[PDB]
């Protein structure tokens, strides 16, 4: 009834790239903020197709420490994604190079992290491309899943599909990726979680890629964690990432198994500063 209440200003950039953009807007009426994710469907071939699986995926979502979809507007070629805005931007501009973050907030983030890799395992999505880049932040700090454009069902009927795709970001992929045909999709998202906890607390990347021409990650399976990054790195979540940072995806540390990790459940981090005053 409300006249103009479905009219959006396009205020900022947020992000670009080879998908298209993602766009601030803001309703004319109410001032509510949301993110638009706009893609031009004559940019590829099989874009329609593409761009019709991640809104397919996006309307499964409903989970806090994932963005949630509002729905999409298709005008011509080009298609209108409507999200949850996230203030806060990138973890990605939280990690100091060669530094990280205190380790409390890093366990934190990870949490957040886990609560909604767990969501989407248990719904029968895998992300496939789980990095700093694509973990966002809201107004207080909470961790968001976004960019479903690589997802992909890997559970339907209660039967597991196995992938066989290569897809993600090297320093980021799981090795079995590099070395087997077909892989069980749960492991490689733990994989990926892993390089962001490493990333979270070293402020650094500990290879261009899982493979053993690659020396870090010789170095690693070799246990030398006097070398940086680990060096970086307490002995409390070290021990973790040991568990995570496995080859052999089937002796890979579960989910399950994380979170009765020593470290994860260790008291680290204080709630948010509430005001107070004193007589
Ligand atoms: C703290 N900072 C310095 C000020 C804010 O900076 C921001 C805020 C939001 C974004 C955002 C980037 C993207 C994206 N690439 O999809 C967003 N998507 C979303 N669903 O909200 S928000 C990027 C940067």
């Amino acid at each position: 009834a409300v006249p103009f209440v479905e009219d959006w200003d396009l205020v900022q950039t947020l992000g670009e790239g080879a998908y298209g953009e993602v766009q601030l807007a803001v309703n004319r009426v109410t001032e509510e903020a949301v993110a638009v994710k706009i893609v031009d469907m004559k940019r590829a071939v099989d874009c329609p197709e593409n761009i019709k699986k991640e809104i397919c995926i996006n309307k499964m979502l409903n989970h806090e420490n994932v963005v949630k979809f509002y729905g999409h507007r298709r005008e011509g070629n080009i298609q209108y994604l409507f999200l949850e805005y996230c203030s806060g931007g990138e973890l990605f501009d939280r990690i100091e190079p060669d530094i990280g973050m205190p380790e409390p907030d890093a366990q934190r983030f990870f949490h957040q992290l886990m609560a909604g890799v767990v969501y989407l395992h248990g719904i029968g999505i895998t992300h496939r491309d789980i990095k700093p880049e694509n973990l966002l932040l809201d107004e207080r700090d909470n961790l968001k899943i976004s960019d479903f454009g690589l997802a992909t069902v890997f559970r339907y009927n209660n039967r597991e599909r196995l992938l066989n795709k290569m897809c993600g970001t090297l320093p980021y992929v799981a090795p079995e990726l590099l070395k087997r045909r077909e892989f069980h999709a749960e492991p490689v998202d733990v994989w990926s979680c892993g390089i962001v906890l490493t990333a979270m607390l070293a402020g650094e990347l500990p290879w261009d890629q899982p493979s053993d021409s690659c020396q870090e990650y010789s170095d690693w399976k070799e246990k030398k964690t006097y070398l940086n990054p680990w060096k970086k790195i307490d002995s409390a979540p070290l021990a973790l990432l040991h568990k995570i940072l496995v080859e052999n995806p089937s002796a890979r540390i579960t989910i399950p198994d994380i979170k009765k990790d020593r470290w994860y459940n260790k008291p680290l981090k204080k709630g948010a500063k509430r005001p107070r005053v004193t007589s």
